[PDB]
């Protein structure tokens, strides 16, 4: 890390002074899913730019911005775009804000993000629920709680089998049945990787023989800190592109048209989600 535990304080003590809300949900937003912030009410947002201690969305499809609100009756805060350890960021600045939502009082993380789908049988515009995560970084040792842990937060061993709540991704899919959606909600294994480039053919296969359903350059670091200091935990990615997995495709990954997927999805990703605040 580098932040103190102060540093933490200082900026939560800092939002609650500057706003009346008190979110109990907090909502990161992924690539191009930053209209999830539309329907809320009473909102106020802070650039975060002007958050002491907050990292800087340098991403395109992330507005850089903290968006406090009422969605479905539930007080929440939104993160309209996140930091990625590509941008230059070591995990423990990419988590900063898991940590600061924690000493606000919010209880609930839910974390959104775009993926490549690694399933064969997803297709783009696809939801697929996060059951579980495979982080490749943290089997190198680049992990947002390497060093001094810090007991307020949490123990020096986390668990991680239990990471996404089994009662939350029930009541997504009781949910999602209420939607009426032509395809089902997918469910499956979210494996992050450093990026930014896109991967190769080779690399996809060898991701989907680790028994990953969708790639993506962010959300389990989150998700750590989150367990860490004892946030309940949900998630799902966009399928925004099918990874290429052959040699004769003429496809080739890229972000404009991840973006595109997202903007096609955010209508029914934000009615999902605020149906889903009721469950919390
Ligand atoms: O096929 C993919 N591989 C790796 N990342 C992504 C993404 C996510 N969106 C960004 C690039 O489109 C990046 O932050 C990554 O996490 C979408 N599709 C893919
Ligand atoms: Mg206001």
């Amino acid at each position: 890390n580098g932040y103190t535990y102060e540093d933490y304080q200082d900026t939560a003590k800092w939002l609650l002074s500057h706003t009346e809300q008190r979110p109990q949900v907090a909502v990161i937003c992924g690539s191009g899913l930053g209209g999830l912030v539309n329907k809320l009410t009473q909102a106020q947002t802070f650039d975060y730019s002007e958050i002491p201690n907050f990292p800087e969305s340098t991403v395109p499809g992330h507005a850089g911005r903290l968006v406090f609100g009422i969605l479905n009756g539930r007080a929440c805060v939104m993160m309209q775009g996140r930091f990625h350890m590509y941008e230059g960021y070591p995990f423990w600045k990419v988590t900063f804000p898991v940590r600061v939502f924690r000493l606000l009082g919010v209880e609930t993380l839910v974390v959104t993000n775009a993926a490549g789908g690694l399933n064969p049988n997803f297709e783009v515009g696809d939801i697929m629920l996060i059951r579980d995560h495979i982080n490749l970084p943290g089997f190198s040792g680049e992990n947002p709680l390497r060093g001094p842990n810090e007991e307020r937060f949490g123990v020096r061993f986390p668990a991680m089998s239990d990471a996404y709540d089994r009662d939350m991704r029930q009541k997504a899919h009781s949910t999602w049945k209420q939607m009426g959606e032509q395809r089902e909600l997918q469910e499956g294994t979210y494996v992050m990787l450093g990026g930014p480039n896109f991967e190769t053919v080779a690399e996809c296969r060898l991701l989907r023989n680790l028994g990953a359903d969708a790639v993506g350059m962010s959300t389990v670091p989150e998700v750590i800190v989150a367990r860490h200091c004892g946030l309940r935990v949900f998630g799902f990615s966009l399928i925004t592109n099918k990874v290429i997995m052959d040699y004769e495709s003429q496809g080739k990954a890229n972000h404009e048209e991840v973006l595109e997927a997202g903007k096609q999805a955010a209508q029914k990703l934000e009615q999902f989600v605020s149906l889903l605040m009721a469950s919390i």
